[PDB]
């Protein structure tokens, strides 16, 4: 063990490292923090996640002015791409809802890398079979 799991959420704020010098993680209304100033070509690593027997899908809780994606990469930016999040505008950077993706079937514990193409505020992420 030592390994969170796939099946449950992973918070954005608990990446591993990161790519993007004006990245902020700052707190949320409710409780909790979320990721923030993202911009093109930004990303986090977030290191031994378990995804069992397999998973197909990927569903993000996020927040944007603007239609934006989230690649779903392995290992690294430049790693398989899994799938991508097509992120719809919510109308606001504190409005959130729940996107989700289907992804290539992914198993075994993964390093799991979000590539950003532009601004949006994400507050977890978790994957289905
Ligand atoms: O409540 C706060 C949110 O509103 C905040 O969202 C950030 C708002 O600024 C965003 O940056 C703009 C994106 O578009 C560019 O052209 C502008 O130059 C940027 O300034 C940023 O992406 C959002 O995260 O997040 C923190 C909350 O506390
Ligand atoms: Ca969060």
């Amino acid at each position: 063990g030592g390994t969170r799991s796939a099946f449950s959420n992973i918070q954005a704020e608990d990446y591993d490292s990161s790519y993007g010098p004006n990245l902020q993680i700052f707190s949320l209304p409710g409780g909790g923090s979320a990721i923030g100033y993202i911009e093109n070509g930004y990303s986090t690593t977030y290191k031994n996640i378990d995804f069992g027997d397999g998973a197909t899908s990927v569903t993000a809780r996020v927040a944007t002015q603007n239609a934006t994606t989230i690649q779903v990469r392995l290992g690294s930016p430049s790693g398989t791409l899994l799938g991508t999040i097509y992120v719809g505008s919510t109308g606001s950077f504190d409005t959130y809802r729940d996107v989700s993706a289907t992804i290539s079937n992914t198993a075994g514990v993964k390093d799991i890398v979000l590539v950003f193409s532009g601004p949006v505020n994400v507050d977890w992420f978790v994957f289905s079979k």
